[PDB]
């Protein structure tokens, strides 16, 4: 058989290439948030909490993965920490991803009291609590749910491990039922589905508001084309009482309205006196008020919704890339567990799956750089100076 040092050289160098990209790219994220005050908000705090996980992936987790690739002798609980620490960072990433989506829902759903609800110092507390839980979840094997009780003594003596030591291998110390049932199903798969459900609600609530706003603009123009051809002298009272509610229904969304509703009740009084031809003249004052004031609100509020949807889509790419990079490893675990008769995945595909999961730590800085204008210009200034 070919020497394992040669095949490891490709894996180790590709691993070291990723760690350099992971650290550099995400230090740039934190650096941009520490400087540009316009990026300092609750959403980007979870982003920095996310980048910090990715930095630690390159600083500690990737070096660990290289060390296990050797199969070095070590005490079981020590090896158990090397093999599990990446689960802590990966769990921290999920909590950060779920926080980002929930924050975006709160902003798109109830924007009126978002500033009072989502606080800067409350996010710091949530981030802290999520990091503590991530150590608890990721280091659960160290609490007893491990295979240190039944070591492979034959593999340990084959490689000359000392007393109380074992050949360090992820599958040899971490039980596959923890990985599939506890880690993947409950602490990875369910939160991603919940995340997916939140994003469905955001895009639905966004699409509805964008419709809800235009139905007022259609009711305001259609009723403006009904008043000037009315058989009954008080028929326009129907189209004016409905426009008063439609103007207030759009005024509750987000000076020119007091001019609009003021002209509304002016033509409404002329409908209570049967003067149809004179209210029809007063009903055309609204056309001038609409073009100068109301249409601008429609366009500003349609632009703000679009900017939130775009920011909602940008965060959704991040969570989607997370699943794309980690699912292969999780599914590989699902086959080994649920099918002891199947052929176990070769070592080259494993390394491929492992490298794929580490690459997720490099793609987050390129997304903000390509999809967020404020992040992009801050990234350039840091490098230019
Ligand atoms: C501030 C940062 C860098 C601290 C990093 C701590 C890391 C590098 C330390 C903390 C605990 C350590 C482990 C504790 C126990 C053992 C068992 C021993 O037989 C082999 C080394 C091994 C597996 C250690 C490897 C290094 C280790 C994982
Ligand atoms: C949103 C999606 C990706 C959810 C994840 C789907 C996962 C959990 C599904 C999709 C394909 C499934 C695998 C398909 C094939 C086999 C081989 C069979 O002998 C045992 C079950 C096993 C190993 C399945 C385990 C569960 C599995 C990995
Ligand atoms: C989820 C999206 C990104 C697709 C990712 C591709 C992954 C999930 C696919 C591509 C190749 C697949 C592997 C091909 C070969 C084997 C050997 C077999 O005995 C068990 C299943 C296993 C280990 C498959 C697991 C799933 C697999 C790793
Ligand atoms: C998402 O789950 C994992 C996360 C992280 C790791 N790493 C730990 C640190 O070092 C790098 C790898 C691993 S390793 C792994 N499965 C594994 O080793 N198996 C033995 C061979 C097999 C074909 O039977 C399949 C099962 N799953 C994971
Ligand atoms: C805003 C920044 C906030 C930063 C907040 C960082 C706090 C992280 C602390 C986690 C400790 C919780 C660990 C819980 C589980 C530990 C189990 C364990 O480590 O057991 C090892 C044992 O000694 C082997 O024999
Ligand atoms: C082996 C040792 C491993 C140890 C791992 C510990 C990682 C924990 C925290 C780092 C991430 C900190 C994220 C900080 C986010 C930014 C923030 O909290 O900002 C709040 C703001 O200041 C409010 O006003
Ligand atoms: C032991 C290992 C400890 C963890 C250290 C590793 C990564 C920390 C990355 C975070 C670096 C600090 C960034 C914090 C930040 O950017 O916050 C600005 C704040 O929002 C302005 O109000
Ligand atoms: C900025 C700070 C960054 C800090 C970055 C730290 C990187 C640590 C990574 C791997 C160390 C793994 C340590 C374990 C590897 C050696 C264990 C060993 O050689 O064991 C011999 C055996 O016990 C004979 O019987
Ligand atoms: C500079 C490079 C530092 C990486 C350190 C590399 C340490 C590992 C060297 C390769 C090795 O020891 O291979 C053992 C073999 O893979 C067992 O199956
Ligand atoms: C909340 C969760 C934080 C975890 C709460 C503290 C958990 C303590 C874990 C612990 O003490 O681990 C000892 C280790 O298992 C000895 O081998
Ligand atoms: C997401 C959650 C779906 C979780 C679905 C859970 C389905 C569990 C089926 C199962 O665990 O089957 C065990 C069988 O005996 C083989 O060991
Ligand atoms: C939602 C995904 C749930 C996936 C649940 C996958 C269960 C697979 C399973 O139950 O496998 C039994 C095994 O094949 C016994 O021979
Ligand atoms: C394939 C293209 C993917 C890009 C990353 C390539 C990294 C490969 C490292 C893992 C495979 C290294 C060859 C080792 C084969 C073996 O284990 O015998
Ligand atoms: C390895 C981990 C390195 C993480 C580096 C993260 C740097 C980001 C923020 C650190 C705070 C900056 C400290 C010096 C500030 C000086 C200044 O304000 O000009
Ligand atoms: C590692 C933890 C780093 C926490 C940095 C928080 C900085 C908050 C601030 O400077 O206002
Ligand atoms: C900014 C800090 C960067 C830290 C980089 C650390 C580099 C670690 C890379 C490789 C270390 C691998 C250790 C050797 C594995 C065990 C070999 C053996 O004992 O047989
Ligand atoms: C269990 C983990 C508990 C961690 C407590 C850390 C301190 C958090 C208190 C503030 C919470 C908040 O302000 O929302
Ligand atoms: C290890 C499995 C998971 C363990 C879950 C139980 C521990 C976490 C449960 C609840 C913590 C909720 C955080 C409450 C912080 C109080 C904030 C405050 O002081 O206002
Ligand atoms: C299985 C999960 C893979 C699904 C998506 C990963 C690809 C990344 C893009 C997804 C987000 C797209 C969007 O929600 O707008
Ligand atoms: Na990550």
């Amino acid at each position: 058989g070919a020497p394992p040092i040669m095949g490891s050289s490709v894996y180790i160098t590709v691993e070291l290439a990723i760690a350099v990209l992971a650290i550099l790219g995400n230090v740039l994220v934190c650096w941009a948030v520490w400087l540009n005050s316009n990026l300092q908000n609750v959403t980007n705090y979870f982003v920095v909490s996310l980048a910090a996980a990715d930095i630690l992936v390159g600083v500690l987790a990737i070096p660990f993965a290289i060390t296990i690739s050797t199969g070095f002798c070590a005490a079981c609980h020590g090896c158990l920490f090397i093999a599990c620490f990446v689960l802590v960072l990966a769990q921290s990433s999920i909590f950060s991803l779920l926080a980002i989506a929930i924050d975006r829902y709160i902003a798109i759903a109830i924007p009126l009291r978002y500033n009072g609800l989502v606080t800067g110092t409350r996010a710091a507390g949530i981030i802290a609590i999520c990091w503590v839980l991530s150590f608890a979840i990721g280091l659960t094997p160290m609490l007893g749910w491990n295979n240190c009780g039944q070591p492979k003594e034959g593999k340990a003596h084959s490689q000359g491990c000392g007393e109380g030591q074992v050949a360090c291998l992820f599958e040899d110390v971490v039980p596959m039922n923890y990985m599939v049932y506890f880690n993947f199903f409950a602490c990875v798969l369910v939160p991603l589905l919940l995340m997916l459900g939140v994003y469905l609600r955001i895009f639905a609530a966004a699409r509805r508001q964008l419709a809800d706003l235009e139905d007022n603009w259609e009711t305001l123009n259609d009723n403006l084309k009904v008043i000037e051809k009315a058989d009954n002298a008080a028929q326009v009272k129907d189209a004016l009482t409905k426009m008063r509610a439609a103007a207030l229904d759009a005024q509750k969304a987000t000076h020119g309205f007091d001019i609009l509703v003021g002209q509304i009740d002016d033509a409404l009084k002329l409908a209570n006196e049967g003067k149809v031809k004179e209210a029809q003249a007063a009903a055309e004052q609204l056309k001038t008020t609409r073009n100068a004031y109301i249409q601008k609100y429609l366009e500003r509020a349609r632009s703000t919704l679009q900017k939130e949807v775009h920011a909602a889509k940008s965060a959704a790419i991040i969570a989607g890339l997370f699943a794309l990079c980690w699912l292969p490893l999780h599914i590989i675990n699902c086959f080994t567990f649920f099918c002891p008769d199947c052929s176990h995945a070769p070592l080259w595909l494993m390394y491929l799956a492992i490298v794929l999961a580490h690459t997720n730590s490099v793609v987050n800085p390129f997304i903000y750089a390509y999809r967020i204008r404020e992040f992009r210009q801050t990234f350039r200034k840091i490098i230019r100076s």
